[PDB]
């Protein structure tokens, strides 16, 4: 699809099996979501933003559909603001900005 | 143009008479950008991301040129690691996410 951003380009993506809504990120190296239980072995991680660091839990080799199309690539759980799709896995889906 | 994500989505942009690189990012609200010592008046704000808030300088009705496209609208000023273009400006600039 093509998204203008007039609202926040939010979408559904399912992960672990589970629906949630995450917001397409192009500012976001990483892919980082809010707290939740996702199966298997993660790695303890730090990653920084706009205010500072916080500790993050790294699962790598993920499934994650994102608005229909399919990614599998690391994932960080954290107290994120708010989900985010951030390039590692943007890329995969094709996303692209243009104007 | 069409912008790839497999980097982060740097441009030039001018504000101020100064030219800076900045993201092109659909997960910002606003625009934030690094310190920089404007004229006229602005408002305190507070702004959240990974980390926690920062304290900003909101001015109003500024005059920023994002790869030759003209816009005008709120920037916000302060400690920040990155200059970020936000939607208020994106869309202005006819920017969309497409996949
Ligand atoms: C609330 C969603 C999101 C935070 C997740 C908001 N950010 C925009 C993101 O694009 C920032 C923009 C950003 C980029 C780089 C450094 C500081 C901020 N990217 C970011 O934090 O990404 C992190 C996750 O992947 C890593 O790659 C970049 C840092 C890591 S932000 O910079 O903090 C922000 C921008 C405008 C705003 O206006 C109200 C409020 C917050």
């Amino acid at each position: 699809p093509q998204i203008t951003l007039w609202k926040r380009p939010l979408v559904t993506i399912k992960i672990g099996g589970q629906l949630k809504e995450a917001l397409l990120d192009t500012g976001a190296d990483d892919t980082v979501l809010e707290e939740m239980n996702l199966p298997g072995r993660w790695k303890p991680k730090m990653i920084g933003g706009i205010g500072g660091f916080i500790k993050v839990r790294q699962y790598d080799q993920i499934l994650i559909e994102i608005c229909g199309h399919k990614a599998i690539g690391t994932v960080l759980v954290g107290p994120t603001p708010v989900n985010v799709i951030g390039r590692n896995l943007l890329t995969q889906i094709g996303c692209t900005l243009n104007f």
